[PDB]
């Protein structure tokens, strides 16, 4: 296996606007096939990258900054990963979703608003080439990635992911670590062939001859872990406080992170922004598309090498020599200045200060069926993506969504547009629910832990539990989506339209 910790962690450069004035900032980002070396001992890997970079450039904006991004497809007309034509026109379709963005619907990256190279062909919901992000929302770590219908798992795996940070100047007074000391960590698992090329399965193992070829698989677990486009990298840090924006940009894999010197993380933020109170943690779970905004204090660890370790399995127990490792910090960089940063306990208002009336309660089941080839098709409420819309909240109203998961694993559920509150999780009798549809609880409700007392947009719905969240659907109306963020599930067919009506 590749030798761990021999390449430095790349820090993606911050994108510079093509045009900028007090009234508007305009960016251009072009999707290109490109080659980059992913590890010291591999030949360069062919990838698809935003501005030909993997990951894409980090975009940084202010709260309320009037931003435009023209996302362009300059990719080849043929894909390089295995396309399964039986699950759903040009072969290569792309569209960019700013994950976490409070965004007008035609700029949200709807799966059917895709475009081919140079916008030659566009999907039925395409309206515009240049996307608009008003950023009228809390400071937070967002990220952007491909969202095209039936191809998201392939386009994202090819390398189409990047970070986007909204800075709210009202938070500057908190003195959180900043600038060179505020570093995004985009984690992506991959399997790489000897010749350096990416490997993505063209079918399940044990391929019944009843399967199409290629065939979609229900989950992808990569053999190697990359951070910011390098396999098991190291980062040299100064012995002081750093802020890390940790993003899970993997197709399926969930991580459970810790530090091998027993140090703590101080969580300061979740998907939707700063938590009301900082939270000291020895470990945390991070499923696909979730973000943790954390401080690590290396002050007392000068000279040490500390591994950011992983204990979550993917298709099996973790292997101590490979996927149990994410990256290595080396506390060997001399201090450039006094550490004037802080790790305050009091960070922001509690979401619970809000007292919205509950307009509606929706009950949603995570289910599925089996196709003519014997494969599982995962479905939200047993509806297909193409079935008539059923999730139709009224603009400005607040709803409780009750997500029932009778399946064997966790599904990370993402709602577009909004961030929401976690109310509680409660275990139920699976067999009974499956036989009769009756929901019978086997224990009391459990309120969220501190890490989930703030705002979330992608939320783990564990097996054998009902998860309740509360969301206010606004400020925009229109057609969005909600879906599982295991990409292999999303593309077949665990995604539904969401109409916020006026
Ligand atoms: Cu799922």
């Amino acid at each position: 296996t590749l030798e761990k910790f021999v390449d430095a962690l790349p820090i993606p450069d911050t994108l510079k606007p093509v045009q900028q004035s007090k009234e508007k900032t305009y960016y251009e980002v072009t999707m290109e096939e490109c080659t980059h070396q992913l590890h010291r001992d591999l030949p360069p890997t062919r990838l698809w990258g935003y501005n030909g970079l993997f990951p894409g450039p980090t975009i940084e904006v202010k709260r309320n900054e009037n931003v435009y991004v023209k996302w362009m497809n300059n990719l080849p007309s043929t894909h390089f990963l295995p396309i399964d034509h039986t699950i759903h026109e040009p072969e290569v379709k792309t569209v960019v979703h700013l994950h976490g963005g409070v965004t007008p619907d035609d700029s949200d990256g709807y799966p059917e608003a895709w475009f081919s190279k140079d916008f030659e062909q566009t999907g039925p919901y395409f309206k515009r080439e240049v996307y608009h992000y008003p950023n009228q929302q809390r400071g937070a770590i967002l990220w952007y990635h491909d969202h095209a219908m039936a191809l998201t798992r392939l386009n994202v795996y090819a390398g189409l992911v990047g970070a986007y940070i909204i800075h709210d100047p009202k938070e500057k007074r908190l003195k959180l670590p900043s600038d060179e000391y505020d570093v995004p960590l985009l984690i992506t698992d991959r399997t790489i062939n000897e010749d350096g090329s990416l490997f993505y399965p063209s079918a399940p193992e044990n391929p019944s001859p009843s399967l199409p070829n290629p065939s979609i698989v229900p989950a992808f677990c990569g053999e190697t872990i990359l951070v910011n486009g390098k396999v098991w990298p190291y980062l040299e840090v100064e012995p002081r406080k750093y802020r890390f924006r940790v993003i899970n940009a993997s197709n399926t894999r969930t991580y459970n992170l810790s530090l091998d010197n027993g140090g703590d993380f101080i969580q300061i933020g979740s998907d939707g922004g700063l938590l009301p109170r900082s939270v000291k943690l020895n470990s945390f779970s991070l499923a696909p598309a979730e973000r943790y905004d954390i401080i690590i204090d290396f002050t007392a660890y000068e000279g040490e090498s500390i591994i950011l370790a992983n204990s979550a399995g993917c298709g099996g127990d973790v292997n101590p020599e490979t996927d149990a490792n994410i990256m290595q910090f080396r506390v060997t960089k001399p201090l450039a200045q006094k550490d004037e940063s802080r790790k305050p306990k009091y960070l922001a208002s509690y979401p619970s200060v809000q007292h919205e009336r509950i307009q509606n309660i929706r009950t949603l089941k995570l289910a599925g069926t089996q196709d003519e080839y014997g494969r599982p098709v995962l479905l939200l409420n047993n509806k297909r993506w193409h079935d008539p819309v059923t999730e139709t909240p009224k603009v400005g109203t607040t709803e409780i969504w009750s997500i029932i998961n009778p399946t064997r694993g966790t599904h990370p559920i993402h709602l577009h547009l909004v961030s929401f509150r976690v109310l509680d999780r409660r275990p139920f009798d699976i067999a009974r629910y499956q036989e009769s549809g009756e929901l019978s609880y086997t224990g009391p409700a459990v309120p969220p832990p501190p890490s989930e007392k703030g705002w979330k947009d992608t939320i783990q719905a564990h097996a054998g539990e009902v998860l309740r969240i509360a969301a206010t659907f606004g400020p925009y109306s229109g057609r969005y989506v909600w879906h599982c963020h295991i990409l292999e599930h999303e593309d077949y067919d665990m995604m539904r339209p969401m109409d916020i009506t006026d």
